[PDB]
């Protein structure tokens, strides 16, 4: 007759985005596992390619030519950082940290060992210094529609010439029309952010900052943070954050219980 | 006069693989941190990859090229799989694990969800199924000289028609002189091991195991793990796994304390 609440719940987990009343759900459900055994078989038959990780290496591609450095920094960091980049039980990252032993962490964001590296490099580096990251990163979360507890992290920077915020949103538009991710900055150092709808695809920062000091930057400098898995959802126009995730339970959206 | 301990463990530190008594310490340290500096500019004007980035990428486009399906799963996995895997108090590898929250932990290696991604696969790929992965993985070590705590794994296997030792040893070649890394394997289901020199490179597996059965498979597969930190430490000739790793302290094997 009408379709169950679970049977619904069942045939939207086998429901890709492309897809598009009258059978019962043993048929519909038998309509979709072929669909998305045929997907899988495609895939494996040609490209083969991770989404995440194809993502990813297009991003790689992009700021490695656009002249930024590739950085891969630890993902286990001293428990210290998190409280030198201004994290105290005043804001709300202040649980949302992994706590791996009684000295360590997982990195909730990037930050930290980007700053170390741009003042490390300063000492070696022609004027501007450009360098950016992709990589895990966690945060523990409540929700779960657009928030991942394991997730990967863009952030790219640039500090000396040229830290305008004219050019960073310059960099902000080039990355995203390369991608082909419909976007909108909002703002009024700075703070801009880069929207999909009502989603948050990106905070960026126009800098110095008082908190450069902690870390012996003073000097100027521009940069942004993206969510890979964000990016994703909404190029593949995934209905939850779950199908562009690091999973057992999806592949490149495809759900793997058929 | 004569260097002292110290002087020389910081000359080392600025020294590379490829460099070749007399002058003091201050000039020896002089000309090194020229060159290292020259080193990173050269990389920051033409290249700007990172070894480990990179190599996961030359390594990516191998496996994919020879028919194998890429898979990125969550480096924070549940315990439990940590007891299925078959290691208790029994083992080594017990303690050498680092536990998050309470049901949690680091992955110490890629089979749990390398084993869950065949046992669902094959509900939908044609025979055999091949795939694997790359990525962070995390074992408390005493040593340091050959491990490091956060470091990076690759994990291939195939499961069905084909999966004899022969075929096994015939990817392991393939990859390496691919690389460009001598090797040599040594064993006597099976359990190979690809050396270099006195080092590990890689374990290798040619199974059916008993273990097989906790995960769902019930079929003839073959596979191996092996170590990109590693594997860079030989290609690149540094005399400590650290100048290949994730960190703070070294880019491509130069310092960046300069
Ligand atoms: N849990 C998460 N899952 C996916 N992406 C995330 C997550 N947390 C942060 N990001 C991404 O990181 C960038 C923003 O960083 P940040 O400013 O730390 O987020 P936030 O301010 O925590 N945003 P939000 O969690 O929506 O309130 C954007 O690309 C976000 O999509
Ligand atoms: N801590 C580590 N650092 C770097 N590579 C590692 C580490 N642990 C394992 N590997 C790599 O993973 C592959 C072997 O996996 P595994 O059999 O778990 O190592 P093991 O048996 O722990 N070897 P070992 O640590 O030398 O006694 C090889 O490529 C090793 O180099
Ligand atoms: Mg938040
Ligand atoms: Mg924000
Ligand atoms: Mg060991
Ligand atoms: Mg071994």
């Amino acid at each position: 007759p009408a379709l169950t609440k679970s049977q619904t719940d069942r045939l939207e987990v086998l429901l890709n985005p492309k897809d598009e009343s009258g059978k019962p759900f043993r048929e519909l459900e038998s309509e979709l596992l072929s669909r998305r055994k045929k997907d899988l078989q495609q895939i494996y038959a040609e490209e083969r390619e991770n989404y995440l990780g194809k993502l990813e290496r297009e991003i790689t591609r992009f700021f490695v030519d656009r002249g930024f450095l590739e950085i891969k920094s630890p993902i286990l960091i001293p428990l210290e950082y998190i409280e030198r980049m201004g994290i105290d039980n005043d804001t709300e990252l202040s649980k949302q940290i992994f706590r791996v032993d009684k000295n360590f962490c997982l990195r909730p964001m990037l930050a930290p060992n980007l700053y170390n590296y741009l003042r490390k490099l300063d000492r070696a580096l022609p004027d501007p210094i450009k360098i950016f990251e992709i990589g895990p990163c966690y945060r523990k979360e409540s929700d779960g529609k657009e928030h991942l507890e394991e997730f990967t992290m863009l952030n790219f920077c640039q500090m000396g010439s040229g830290c305008t915020r004219e050019n960073l949103e310059s960099i902000i538009t080039d990355f995203l029309n390369h991608l082909g991710i419909d976007f909108k900055i909002v703002g009024d150092g700075d703070t801009l952010d880069v929207m999909h709808g009502d989603l948050e695809l990106s905070s960026a920062v126009v800098g110095p900052i008082p908190l450069d000091r902690e870390w012996g930057i003073d000097k100027p400098w521009i940069g942004a943070g993206f969510g890979l898995e964000r990016l994703l959802k909404v190029k593949h126009d995934f209905k939850n954050i779950k199908r562009a995730a690091r999973s057992g339970s999806y592949y490149n959206g495809i759900s793997t219980n058929l």
